[PDB]
């Protein structure tokens, strides 16, 4: 399948593309602004991500750091990116379905639209200045806004024994994200399509 990742920020970001153990394509690129980068995923991935950095070095090799989202010090991912990061998710395929979601489980940094670029499904977006509200207790020095789960490591935050309700801080991402989820029992604002669609990912959308 077709993922073309579109940075319409005004600002450089460093896509990133995982599943968890392994890269995704190349797994990582910079984007500077206005800069598309397509990428070939394959059929039936389960738990897909996709993602932006911000504020990165690399050098020569690819080793260096991130503010946002920092997968292992690497360029080209191959595995998941530390928080605060806005989440594409998918896995494909399934069963004669793909499954498309944002997530603000991990927190936001950068607002995103998630669209089909084939028939039958819609797409999903979180676009909402996040940051720039953010709770105090979970603004990122770094950049971005933390979830609850990683600034307080709590069972409730968490949802660590498979129970827990939404919180304070769950329902600020879901004012202004109702489409993301907001903590890890949300009611799933998950998207089917039809098995083997292309998508795009678009960064700052309304920029």
């Amino acid at each position: 399948a077709t993922f073309e990742i579109v940075n319409r920020c005004s600002y450089t970001v460093w896509a990133a593309a995982s599943k968890g153990d392994a890269a995704l394509d190349a797994g990582g690129r910079q984007l500077n602004s206005g800069e598309s980068w397509t990428i070939n995923v394959e059929p039936g991935t389960k738990g897909g991500k996709i993602w932006a950095r911000t504020d990165c070095y690399f050098d020569d090799s690819g080793s260096g750091i991130c503010k946002t989202g920092d997968c292992g010090g690497l360029l080209r991912c191959k595995r998941f990116g530390r928080p605060p990061t806005t989440l594409a998710e998918f896995s494909l395929n399934q069963y004669g379905k793909d499954y498309i979601d944002i997530s603000n489980i991990k927190g936001f940094n950068v607002p995103m639209d998630f669209s089909p670029t084939t028939r039958g499904c819609r797409g999903v977006r979180c676009a909402a200045d996040i940051v720039g509200q953010c709770p105090a207790k979970l603004k990122a020095p770094g950049g971005g806004c933390n979830d609850a789960c990683t600034v307080f490591q709590t069972s409730e935050y968490c949802c660590t024994t498979g129970k827990c309700g939404p919180t304070e801080y769950s329902r600020f991402f879901k004012r202004l994200c109702p489409d993301a989820f907001s903590y890890v029992l949300d009611k799933p604002t998950t998207v089917t399509c039809p098995g083997s669609s292309n998508y795009r990912v678009t960064f700052c959308p309304t920029a």
